[PDB]
């Protein structure tokens, strides 16, 4: 109903912060509920890990899951997804010190889930 910012005034303290984003990021659809998320390591070795968010077209970025994998893993893996469903993925590196900007918004398309259906 009502909101008053008046020039956000927050005091934060950090040693370093990410300024570069992981380019050349692409997602590969392994299976109906399996998908791999690769990305290029940022020039910032300060980043603790990479947060790979993923959600359905209907879902909201706020309700989107989060996958934090060791900064060593050039790529990640997604599970527990829906078949033939659009999923907005995004890879963004960041450390416990400062937060970094998200990478380009990419969309994924899982495959159709098959079953024992005989006829």
């Amino acid at each position: 109903g009502s909101s008053g910012s008046s020039g956000v005034a927050v005091i934060n303290s950090a040693q370093d912060a990410p300024s570069e984003a992981p380019t050349e990021v692409g997602v590969k659809v392994l299976s109906s509920s399996e998908i791999s998320v690769h990305w290029e390591h940022v020039l910032e070795k300060i980043v603790e890990s990479y947060q790979i968010r993923y959600w359905a077209a209907h879902d909201k970025e706020e309700a989107a899951n989060r996958v934090q994998v060791t900064s060593q893993e050039y790529s990640a893996r997604l599970e527990n997804l829906l078949p033939d469903t659009q999923y907005f993925i995004e890879v963004g590196a960041c450390n416990s010190a400062g937060c970094g900007p998200p990478s380009d918004m990419i969309e994924a398309f899982t495959k159709k889930a098959s079953g024992p259906s005989s006829g």
